[PDB]
């Protein structure tokens, strides 16, 4: 009766792996795996005859990752039912490469990795992944515990960077030889090829994304082109390197002390900072209902490589179909878990009195301003100013020396600390889909209580637009007065400060969200930074720190000047090691 069913179940397979179905895999899998003689050739059969139909369709933008993560389901499901009969008749059968890919130790940004992970999987080469904050030593490790043949590692904040150069000092310290590809979108061509390639006498190279990966990871294994890509590259990163060199610099530093003195004019004396309509640590918490009406669905279809701006991505004559059902299957998710609770975006916000002083924002116990409960630090731009002053969310806080009782407010959000466990709970049952489609929700909960939050600080908690009336656009344009940078961000690139953070809001006490030792957070899905009122205050770049601020810096922290030179590696203003 079904005209799709009445095929050879070798032709139903490339159907079930095009069009995502594993209704009748294990038949189409198990037909096609008695219809063989050793049990593996259905592998490197109508599974790969389909997937690189899969690829070849995916291609010619006749699909898409949407569906191609669909269509690794059914593959996986598949190979999930050939694994025993391949357990009791190991063969091992051939593929195109293996590879050991992991999130460089300390960072948390994961999909960006898995995307790439199966985009290879498509391409028959075998990805033994290693998740995230991995130890450099589990991953070569690992790399020689299966002898892989690539190593591929991904992170996106300012510590990977350190974390990455340390990776290929032990590749180059223990005799691999295996290529070894930086990852990330931080991560530029420029970073890896002036920090990295040059501490490993091996293959180090970059890619931009999914896509190039395959190309590279390719020419890199052929026996024919090996030798041609190694060399146009490191022919390459020679120019970045001397390029870059050129304009080292172009916008010539300058002196914490001229900084700082061409800091934020503000006359503190006519303006008088608005009070807080409350102060102190108070817990938070709202309803996926609440929140799902502030998700910025943008980055949602941008993760799974969709290009397009929500709602207008839904419409576009391209993927409007898929970004469709895919904005169909998030929803009905969204639906389960808020029914369910089987998530709830948990977080906590804190306001308290607050002045600047130099480069920091002393923060007191209470109205007195007299004992300090901890003072956040903050960096200042340290290049020539023409015209625009050296930029420091210090000075968008009343100088202590002023009388005027300014405020600063702290939060940390979370899209739930049930993300890991679901996470795995679709990891079990071999689906990549719903694994990344929760983790990209719990992303999109949780960035969705930041502006829920910060819309009821502006409102209520605060106060100082009781009346403020906005739609999710105006939000997204950030029409509202005051800014919530985090650390991290150019406006504040010090990671440490988080500690900071924490420490204020007793995060771990109110939410269960916790500190790992790169300062990263948990669960992954988890934003936090601070709140500032100023009707001035924007986000800019601190940009090149020179040596005297790193110095001071890490005499206000107490650390050791090296070790704040790493913290800051990618904003320091000249060449540390
Ligand atoms: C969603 C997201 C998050 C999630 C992370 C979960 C997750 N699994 O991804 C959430 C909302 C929780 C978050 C929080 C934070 N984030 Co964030 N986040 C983003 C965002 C919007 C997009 C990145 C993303 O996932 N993109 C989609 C994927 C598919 O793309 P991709 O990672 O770039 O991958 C492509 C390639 O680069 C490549 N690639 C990647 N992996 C690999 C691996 C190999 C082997 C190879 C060869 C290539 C390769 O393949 C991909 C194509 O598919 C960006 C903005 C941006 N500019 O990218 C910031 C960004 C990464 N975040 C940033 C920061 C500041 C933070 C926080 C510290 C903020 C805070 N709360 O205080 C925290 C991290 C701590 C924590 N534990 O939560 C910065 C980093 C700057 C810095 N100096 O540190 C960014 C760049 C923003 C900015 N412009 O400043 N984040």
């Amino acid at each position: 009766q079904a005209e799709w069913r009445s095929w050879e179940v070798n032709k139903r397979l490339e159907y079930s792996l095009v069009k995502g179905i594993t209704e009748f895999i294990e038949q189409d899998t198990e037909e096609a795996r008695q219809q063989a003689t050793r049990p593996c050739e259905v592998i490197e059969g109508p599974l790969m005859d389909g997937m690189n139909v899969v690829g070849d369709l995916f291609g010619e933008g006749k699909m898409f990752l949407p569906q191609v993560v669909k269509s690794a389901r059914v593959m996986k499901q598949a190979v999930a039912y050939l694994e025993p009969f391949i357990e009791a008749s190991k063969e091992q059968c051939k593929t195109n490469g293996k590879m050991v890919i992991a999130t460089v130790k300390g960072d948390v940004h994961d999909i960006g990795k898995n995307i790439v992970g199966v985009v290879l999987q498509c391409n028959n080469y075998e990805i033994v992944d290693l998740g995230v904050m991995v130890p450099a030593e589990k991953i070569l490790r690992t790399a020689k515990e299966v002898n892989a043949d690539l190593i591929g590692l991904s992170g996106l904040i300012t510590p990977s960077l350190d974390e990455m150069v340390n990776v290929a000092k032990e590749m180059e310290r223990q005799g691999f030889t295996i290529p070894l590809l930086i990852g990330g979108a931080t991560t530029s061509k420029a970073h890896t090829a002036v920090k990295i390639e040059q501490n490993y006498s091996g293959p180090t190279v970059y890619v931009q994304n999914a896509s190039r990966t395959v190309g590279v990871v390719a020419a890199l294994l052929s026996d024919t082109q090996r030798d041609d890509f190694v060399a146009r590259t490191r022919k390459e990163y020679e120019t970045v390197r001397i390029q870059h060199g050129r304009k080292k610099p172009r916008t010539p530093p300058v002196t914490l002390e001229a900084a700082r003195d061409n800091d934020f004019a503000f006359d503190w004396q006519a303006y008088t900072p608005p009070v807080a309509h409350r102060l102190g640590v108070q817990e938070v918490e709202a309803s996926i209902e609440t929140l799902r009406n502030y998700i910025d669905w943008t980055p949602f279809f941008m993760t799974w490589s969709l290009a397009g701006k929500y709602p207008r991505i839904l419409e576009d004559e391209v993927v409007g179909v898929e970004a469709q059902r895919l904005f169909k299957d998030a929803n009905d998710m969204l639906d389960k878990l808020s029914a369910e609770k089987t998530l709830n975006p948990r977080g906590v916000v804190g306001l308290f009195p607050a002045n600047r002083v130099g480069d920091d924002i002393e923060i007191y116990r209470d109205e007195t301003r007299t004992h300090v409960i901890n003072v956040s630090h903050h960096l200042r731009q340290q290049t020539e100013k023409t015209g625009f002053a050296n930029y420091c969310l210090a000075d968008f806080v009343a100088p202590k020396l002023s009388g005027k009782a300014d405020y600063i407010g702290a939060f940390a959000v979370t899209g739930g600390l049930e993300e890991d466990a679901l996470a795995d709970a679709f990891e079990a049952q071999h689906d990549d889909y719903n694994k990344i489609m929760v983790k990209a929700l719990a992303d999109r909960l949780a960035e969705a209580f930041a502006e829920y939050l910060h819309e009821r600080v502006r409102k209520v908690y605060w106060g100082y637009a009781p009346n403020e009336n906005l739609s999710n656009e105006e939000l997204i344009r950030e029409n509202y007065q005051g800014i919530r940078p985090a650390p991290g961000y150019p406006a504040c690139p010090e990671h440490t400060e988080k500690a900071t953070i924490w420490e204020l809001l007793e995060v771990e006490k109110h939410t269960g969200m916790k500190l790992t030792e790169s300062f990263a957070m948990w669960p992954g899905a988890s934003v936090s930074g601070w709140y500032f009122s100023h009707p001035d205050s924007k986000y800019y770049a601190v940009a090149q720190i020179q040596r005297d601020q790193v110095e001071d810096y890490a005499r206000r922290k107490g650390m050791s000047v090296t070790e704040v030179e790493r913290w800051l590696a990618p904003n320091l203003g000249y060449d540390a090691d």
